[PDB]
């Protein structure tokens, strides 16, 4: 019904009718819906790791000689924020062009010729996270501890907002 906070994994038997059965061979979910639960689970893991940065930045400022580890803030941004932004963009793509993005147009390639992730209803939330990445990097260069904390909070609100409007089908295959 929801996705695990850390692992991100998902948390009726009729004859002649799929009846949205969870059991395999009775599953009514499309491969697109299964791809959407995967992307949503990956969005869930990255957003739930935003609290971990907030704690690290608080430990940095409380230290006797406060210093901002540009390397930690930039490495967390490289490891979690790129993940979250790319996954949000992919969810937006699958929503905008439907099956075409699930492999219906072939191997991922340049000149995709499918509806872009931009112009999606949920794309505005992806723009908020892109601003959050820029703030996390700008604050780290500046040395502003408060800037990193709020920017991570802005990303956390945006990712939670995305999932709520997305209403991703949770599929236990
Ligand atoms: C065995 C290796 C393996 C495994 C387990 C996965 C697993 C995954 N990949 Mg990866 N991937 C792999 C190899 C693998 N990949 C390779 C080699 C490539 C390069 C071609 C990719 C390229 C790739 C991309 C580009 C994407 C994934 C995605 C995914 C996720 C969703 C699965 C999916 O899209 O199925 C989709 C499967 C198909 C479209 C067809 C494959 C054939 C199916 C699985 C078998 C059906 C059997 C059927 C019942 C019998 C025949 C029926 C008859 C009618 C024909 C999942 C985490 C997606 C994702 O969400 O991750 C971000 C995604 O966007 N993968
Ligand atoms: C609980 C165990 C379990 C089991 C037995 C299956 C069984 C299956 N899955 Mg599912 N799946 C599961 C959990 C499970 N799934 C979970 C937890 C996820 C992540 C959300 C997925 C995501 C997933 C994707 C994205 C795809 C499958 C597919 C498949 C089929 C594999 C076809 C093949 O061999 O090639 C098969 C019906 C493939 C499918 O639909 O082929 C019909 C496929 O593309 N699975
Ligand atoms: C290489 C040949 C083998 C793969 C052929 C199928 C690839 C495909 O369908 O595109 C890949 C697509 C998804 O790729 C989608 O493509 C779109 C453009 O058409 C966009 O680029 C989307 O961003 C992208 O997600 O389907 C899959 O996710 C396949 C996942 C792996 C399935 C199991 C392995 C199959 C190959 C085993 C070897």
């Amino acid at each position: 019904a929801s996705l695990d906070p850390k692992t991100g994994f998902p948390i009726k038997l009729c004859g002649g009718s799929a009846s949205a059965g969870c059991q395999p061979m009775t599953q009514a979910a499309s491969i697109l819906d299964k791809q959407r639960t995967v992307l949503a689970g990956k969005i869930t893991v990255a957003a739930n790791k935003v609290p971990v940065l907030t704690a690290a930045v608080d430990k940095m400022k409380t230290a006797k000689k406060p210093k901002l580890d540009r390397d930690y803030v930039l490495r967390y941004s490289a490891l979690y924020l790129t993940t979250l932004v790319d996954a949000m963009e992919q969810y937006c793509l699958r929503d905008a062009n439907g099956a075409k993005a699930a492999g219906g147009a072939g191997l991922p390639k340049f000149k995709e010729t499918l509806k872009p992730a931009s112009s999606s209803s949920l794309y505005s939330y992806v723009d908020t996270v892109k601003s959050g990445i820029a703030a996390v990097s700008a604050a780290a260069k500046a040395g502003d501890f408060d800037g990193v904390n709020k920017a991570a909070g802005d990303i956390k609100t945006a990712a939670d907002s995305f999932l709520s409007t997305a209403n991703p089908p949770i599929i236990f295959n």
